[PDB]
C-alpha cells in the first residue's frame, strides 16, 4: 500500500525561492511547520459551465483533513525537472493536471496546462489534528469547463458543483458541524472567493505575480 520511495515537496522561503526538498511526511507534521517548514502547493477552483464551482470531499483514508470538503484540488508540485519549471508557472500547473487526473480521473487532454490559468499565490498555516498540519505557499489556478469526473475513491469520498448561493447554505451547514470543511476552504471562501467567483469574465484585476498575500 505504502510506495518504495516517498514523495518529495518542494522547500521554499517566504519569497517562494526554492532552498530544498523534503519528504511529503516531514512537510505536514506540525512539529517542522513550527520550525518554519514552509512548501509549495496549488489550488485549483474549476467552476463548470454554467459557473458552479467543483468542490471535493477528502476520502475518510487522507491523512491530513480526511472526509473534508474543499475545492476543486489541493495538492503539490513534485521535486522533479518537470514540476520546479518557474517559467510561467509551468511547473504548478503540470502539476494540476497530474492531480485533477489522479484524483478526479479528468483525462489529461481535458486540462492540458495552457488552460490552467495562474491568479496569484496565497500564504497560509493550517492544523489538522495532533500530528498533521499544512503550510504552504499556495499557486491559485482557476479553470472553467466542462469535464468528465470518475475520482479514484481512495482519494475522494465524493464531488459536489455548487452555485455561489449552494456554496452559502453549505458553508451553513459546516459551521453548525453537520459537514466538515478544510480551513484552507473556510479561510479562502470568507476572504477572496466570492470576489473571484462574481468577476469570472474579469479577472485580470485580480492577477498578481508578485505580492504574495497572508491569511
Ligand atoms: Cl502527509
Ligand atoms: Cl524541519
Ligand atoms: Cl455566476
Ligand atoms: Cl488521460
Ligand atoms: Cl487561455
Ligand atoms: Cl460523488
Ligand atoms: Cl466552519
Ligand atoms: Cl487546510
Ligand atoms: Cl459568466
Ligand atoms: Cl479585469
Ligand atoms: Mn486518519
Ligand atoms: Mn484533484
Ligand atoms: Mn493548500
Ligand atoms: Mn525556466
Ligand atoms: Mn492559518
Ligand atoms: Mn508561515
Ligand atoms: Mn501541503
Ligand atoms: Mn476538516
Ligand atoms: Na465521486
Ligand atoms: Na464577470
Amino acid at each position: 500500500q505504502v510506495q518504495l520511495l516517498a514523495e518529495m515537496c518542494i522547500l521554499i522561503d517566504e519569497n517562494d525561492n526554492k532552498i530544498g526538498a523534503e519528504t511529503k511526511k516531514n512537510c505536514h507534521l506540525n512539529e517542522n511547520i513550527e520550525k518554519g517548514l514552509l512548501h509549495r502547493a496549488f489550488s485549483v477552483f474549476l467552476f463548470n459551465t454554467e459557473n458552479k464551482l467543483l468542490l471535493q470531499q477528502r476520502s475518510d483514508a487522507k491523512i491530513t483533513f480526511p472526509g473534508c470538503f474543499t475545492n476543486t484540488c489541493c495538492s503539490h508540485p513534485l521535486s522533479n525537472p518537470a514540476e520546479l519549471e518557474e517559467s510561467d508557472a509551468l511547473g504548478v500547473r503540470r502539476a494540476a493536471q497530474r492531480r485533477l487526473k489522479a484524483e478526479l480521473g479528468i483525462p489529461l487532454e481535458e486540462v492540458p496546462p495552457e488552460e490552467i490559468n495562474y491568479l496569484t499565490r496565497i500564504h497560509y498555516k493550517a492544523q489538522s489534528d495532533g500530528i498533521w498540519g499544512e503550510h504552504e505557499i499556495d499557486y491559485i489556478l482557476l479553470v472553467r469547463m466542462n469535464v468528465t469526473l470518475n475520482p479514484d475513491p481512495n482519494e475522494i469520498k465524493s464531488y459536489c458543483y455548487v452555485s455561489k448561493e449552494e456554496l452559502k447554505e453549505l458553508l451553513k451547514k459546516a459551521a453548525s458541524g453537520e459537514i466538515k470543511i478544510t480551513p484552507w476552504f473556510k479561510i479562502i471562501a470568507a476572504t477572496f472567493l466570492f470576489k473571484w467567483w462574481d468577476n469570472l469574465n474579469h479577472l485580470n484585476q485580480f492577477v498578481d505575480h508578485e505580492k504574495i498575500y497572508r491569511m
